[PDB]
């Protein structure tokens, strides 16, 4: 029950005895949704973070660093695809991945499906620089379970599927039959990327996912690491998965430097794309 | 029973760790030194802070120590004499001593209480301090370099909490200096100023290497890797660690990570071009 001048505290008993906190300057939303607890607040204006959204007590987006995860998920996937015309985003109700995907001129259409219509509604109201994308005629934004949506999608529908979900503990649980559906709705040159969890907190989950996405039938799976200061332990990654064999996602197939928007990006470029697949030695076995 | 870190220069944000046992908590002649055992159900193990800022934990100390120690020595053609300024915990020293080329390392930390407490509470980090190839001094690094002859060291590593010209001077012509380089999230203007200042004092190149450190503010920190000799590209390894016999003992650093560390987010890339 957040209050202006109080502190928002994030502790996860999955990760016992550590917490991160932000002082609240103004509460904008704090209420149960049909699916999760949604909290939006202006952080201290003497600090850099700007507006903050949390879902079930976990920070999802801040103004100051939202571009990292949205650019990495959107560009690492589309720049690894020869011609990504039709795109699906699962989750992504805030709009960020979709903004990045729609930067690409090859994209004719992007479907977005998020289970929580209130996340879209509140992002339009409170994160206009993230959510501007949701009204693009190139986008179809739907409220629904991603699980059901892919089960009812025909084979060979999408070039790229991006799974921009919350974590395994919540409404995103089965998103970690689903992975076979994703394989099946992808076209032959299909690329899938997901929300891939932390090498510090979730390294065994990452090993398990990578192994079983390969076994499901993807020909290759490479984890891309990125720097996100408001995420637990300061990083997160994405598993970038190719349907087709003989594809090296760790070097850009279509370098963003050749596209008109390269200079508008705040994090991603081809050097960062390459660098993101180099993992600390203790985690390198994910990628080999 | 929690340790809370919030800094006055970054207002309205805090990081906290549960204290299981306070091991040490006293001012020193120089700074406040706190050592505690953190929650045994979490990963961090024993924690050391200096003036309220986490400096080492059992769980992640290998990152910053391997990156400073190896990014610098692997960028040097044959590093035989090394100086560490600060480094009282012994971590950078442990990494530097892995290298067969090293004949001698001097380490000069202003605070002898830090070495003392590190021997008591971080034996995996501080064992290096007793090595026959090391000389450990208690003293201010600023005065130490002023009193050091020209061309004494192949590498100077500044692992801290007139000087830079002294560092330039005490380095041999192929000398490498690396330092504790601050955060691109919280200190980006400091990093630009320092990279410019160092180049101005007369190092020929300065390149910032970014690393992932979960317990540092915003989860990363970097090091400026500075070459005295012009024409040196420190962003690719000069002496790849894979060709040395301890490569597989490392938990973070290798040549891919070395190359990767110099790739900066676009918003920060003007630090390196
Ligand atoms: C906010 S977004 C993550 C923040 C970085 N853009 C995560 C979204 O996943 C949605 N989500 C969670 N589970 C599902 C399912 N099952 N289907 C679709 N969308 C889902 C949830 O409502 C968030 O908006
Ligand atoms: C603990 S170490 C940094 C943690 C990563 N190993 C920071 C050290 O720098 C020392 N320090 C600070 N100022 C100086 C000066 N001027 N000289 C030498 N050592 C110094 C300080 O006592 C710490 O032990
Ligand atoms: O990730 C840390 O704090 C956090 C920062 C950001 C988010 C978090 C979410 C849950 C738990 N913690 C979080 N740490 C780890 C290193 C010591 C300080 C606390």
């Amino acid at each position: 029950e957040l209050i202006s001048g109080g502190w928002f505290r994030e502790e996860n008993d999955q990760w016992p005895g550590q917490a991160m906190s932000l002082r609240v300057e103004k509460v904008l939303y704090d209420a149960p949704t049909k699916f999760q607890h949604l909290t939006i607040f202006e952080s201290d204006p003497k600090g850099p973070w700007g507006t903050v959204m949390a879902l079930d007590g976990c920070i999802q987006v801040t103004d100051y660093d939202e571009f990292v995860y949205h650019e990495v998920l959107g560009h690492t996937s589309l720049c690894s695809h020869p011609k990504p015309e039709r795109v699906l985003i699962i989750g992504g109700g805030d709009g960020g991945v979709l903004r990045e995907v729609l930067r690409h001129g090859t994209v004719e259409h992007c479907d977005l499906v998020d289970i929580d219509g209130e996340v879209m509604e509140q992002s339009k109201q409170h994160f206009p620089q993230i959510s501007r994308s949701l009204a693009d005629p190139r986008a179809t934004v739907r409220v629904g379970d991603g699980l059901a949506f892919v089960r009812q999608t025909p084979d060979n529908t999408y070039d790229v599927v991006i799974i921009d979900t919350t974590d395994p503990a919540g409404p995103a649980s089965k998103l970690f039959a689903f992975y076979k559906d994703v394989l099946r709705i992808l076209k032959p040159d299909g690329i899938c990327c997901n929300q891939g969890e932390s090498i510090w907190l979730d390294l065994e989950l990452i090993e398990k996912m990578s192994r079983f996405i390969r076994e499901t039938g993807f020909a290759s799976v490479q984890y891309a690491l990125m720097h996100v200061p408001t995420y637990p332990c300061g990083s997160i990654g994405t598993l970038v998965c190719s349907k087709k064999a003989g594809v090296d996602v760790t070097k850009p197939l279509r370098p963003v430097e050749d596209m008109p928007f390269a200079k508008d990006l705040k994090y991603y470029d081809s050097e960062m794309h390459k660098a993101s697949f180099a993992l600390p030695r203790f985690a390198r076995h994910i990628n080999n």
